């Protein structure tokens, strides 16, 4: 019963679920099957008119996250679940993925014009899909609050699929396949989102982990330049943990150390046009190849062996570069994290213990990096257990004398003091920024990356007035002081201004603070970010 209207005058049919409608699993783009893998995303141009939307489509294909070319009990254990007949009923994965999600309130109706927030999934940009992230919550709240959004969740090509890099692929073009699939989802909104009762002037994009990278790396697209036909795709961003990509450009060392890898892995060392070779090779073998390559949760941890890379074309160079010389979309953005976000990525390497270990970790993964370099960020996070994450948390948790000190270290370069640099430097618009200790006190993880994913689209926690009713009243009014909170929302505008900068969530509600922590390793880290890219 519930009817949309597309562009090109097709009228489609959606889910009644009572408490919203939903259209699943429309297709946007050209399956990127055989001799399309790797390259751009191609529209859709077939009609479908008459057809009906409601079901999730399949996941494009995931890696295993304990993926890696050496053998071990964690990859296969892992492989044998996600292989098992069980899962693939559950969570079917196919290489044709490209579809779009559009949940709206009760009773819409092209014409209601309401915001747009169009979510990106995250997942190490290697798993993942828009079946995990449910909407309702966020929907029903909206409507709670008198303050309706439309909920449109984008699906988009991970690992080797929608990541490879290497020269070959900078060659013909090639790089970055995955953000162009969201690039392409986002420019499917702004021409048929009205139809379906939004108002696609009012797109707020937002995201969690490699979603929220993704987010910044859409600011910086085409060097800032966000329009189509002329108009802004998006006049706001919501970034939950995660900013610039510390990476390298698609053709630098490890993009092609990765790809030789994967090519060989496919059977395609021999082959003198080996892209050809990968188009043509069966959709089990490049599976195959691909968890023969690290996965995030592998020894390797955050030196990803698929994420986004300067092209050249689309992201012209070094993201830092690109923030710190004003080469973003003018929009106003709420940026946050998790006060613990380095714990789970600090469990794949319990097995440096000491502290000459750590230093030759640190030099592996951080190849353009001094050992000078490497002496201030060992000083800046000492091997001192009461020092590292989680945080506050004295002599607890210390699995290892090196765990806590990893697990600081990773989640400051990756996510939080990369916010603070991007703060810093970021004067395209107002900015707010949020740091949650909602669960200081659990063991080993803290107030662990992703959890917030738990209080947004699973349960109703402290933090939800922030992950649900401020990320609305934002979205709705480009303020998320109009969700009237109990604690005033300050803009940030340096992390050395006066007063308090930063909203803070905690078990039992919120308070402001000051983003003045770390100050030894934000300068270790951020003096020359290029030191440590992947
Ligand atoms: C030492 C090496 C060099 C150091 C590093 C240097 C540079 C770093 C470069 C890049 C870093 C980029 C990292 C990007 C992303 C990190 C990877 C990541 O895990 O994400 C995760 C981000 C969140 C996400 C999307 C992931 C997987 C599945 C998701 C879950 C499935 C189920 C669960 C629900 C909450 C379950 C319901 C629960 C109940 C109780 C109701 C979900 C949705 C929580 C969120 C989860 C991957
Ligand atoms: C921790 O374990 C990792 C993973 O097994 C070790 O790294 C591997 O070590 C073997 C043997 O030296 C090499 O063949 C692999 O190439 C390594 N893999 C990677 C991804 O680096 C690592 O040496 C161990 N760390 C310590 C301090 O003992
Ligand atoms: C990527 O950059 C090229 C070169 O400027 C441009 O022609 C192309 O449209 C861009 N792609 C996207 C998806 O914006």
């Amino acid at each position: 019963a519930p009817t949309a209207k597309l562009a090109n005058g097709d009228t489609i049919t959606g889910l009644n679920a009572i408490i919203n409608e939903a259209f699943l699993g429309i297709p946007f783009a050209e399956p990127p099957v055989g001799n399309l893998r790797f390259k751009d995303p191609v529209p859709y141009s077939g009609s479908l008119n008459g057809q009906k939307f409601t079901s999730y489509g399949p996941s494009c294909m995931q890696q295993n996250p304990e993926g890696t070319f050496e053998e071990n009990l964690g990859k296969t254990a892992l492989d044998l679940v996600m292989q098992s007949k069980v899962f693939q009923a559950v969570l079917p994965q196919s290489e044709d993925c490209l579809t779009i999600n559009v949940v709206r309130p009760p009773g819409t109706k092209a014409g209601a014009n309401l915001p747009v927030m169009l979510w990106i999934f995250g997942g190490g940009f290697e798993i993942g899909s828009p079946t995990i992230f449910p909407p309702a919550q966020m929907v029903t709240k909206s409507v709670l609050m008198g303050k309706p959004i439309i909920h449109v969740a984008v699906n988009y090509r991970v690992a080797s699929w929608g990541f490879l890099a290497g020269d070959d692929i900078k060659a013909e073009g090639s790089g970055n396949a995955g953000l162009k699939d969201q690039r392409l989802g986002m420019q499917w909104v702004a021409d048929n989102i009205a139809g379906f009762g939004g108002d696609p002037s009012k797109v707020t994009i937002f995201g969690e982990s490699a979603g929220s990278m993704s987010v910044l790396c859409h600011l910086i697209w085409n060097d800032g330049d966000n329009t189509y036909k002329g108009k802004p795709l998006f006049r706001a961003g919501i970034m939950q943990s995660g900013a610039m990509v510390p990476s390298d450009p698609v053709d630098g060392t490890y993009g092609n150390e990765i790809y030789d890898l994967f090519v060989s892995s496919a059977g395609c060392g021999s082959a003198s046009d080996k892209l050809a070779c990968l188009r043509s090779a069966s959709s089990d073998t490049l599976l195959d190849a691909t968890n023969n390559t690290p996965g995030f949760l592998a020894y390797s941890s955050l030196r990803l062996s698929y994420l986004p890379r300067p092209d050249g074309k689309n992201i012209t160079d070094d993201m830092y570069k690109l923030v710190r010389d004003g080469k973003y979309a003018s929009v106003p953005v709420i940026i946050g994290d998790q006060n613990d976000e380095g714990t789970v990525f600090g469990l794949s390497s319990l097995n440096v213990t000491t502290n000459a270990q750590a230093r030759a970790y640190f030099k592996q993964s951080f190849i353009h990096a001094s050992d000078a370099e490497i002496d201030t960020l060992m000083a800046a996070y000492p091997q001192d257990i009461t020092q590292g994450s989680p945080f506050d948390t004295g002599i607890f948790n210390a699995i290892t004398p090196q765990f806590k000190r990893i697990s600081a270290v990773l989640g400051d370069l990756a996510f939080i003091h990369a916010r603070r640099y991007f703060l810093n430097h970021f004067q395209g618009g107002t900015k707010y920024s949020f740091l949650s200790k909602q669960l200081s006190g659990l063991p080993i993880m803290g107030t662990f990356h992703a959890n917030d994913i738990v209080w947004q689209d699973y349960l109703l926690g402290s933090g939800s007035v922030i992950y649900n009713n401020a990320f609305i009243a934002f979205a709705t009014d480009l303020d998320p002081n109009t969700a009237g909170l109990l604690v005033n929302w300050p803009k940030y505008t340096s992390s050395s201004q006066s007063g308090n900068n930063l909203m803070m969530i905690n078990a039992l509600g919120l308070y402001t603070g000051k983003d003045n922590f770390r100050t030894a390793g934000y300068d270790a880290l951020m003096t020359n970010p290029s030191s440590f890219f992947v």
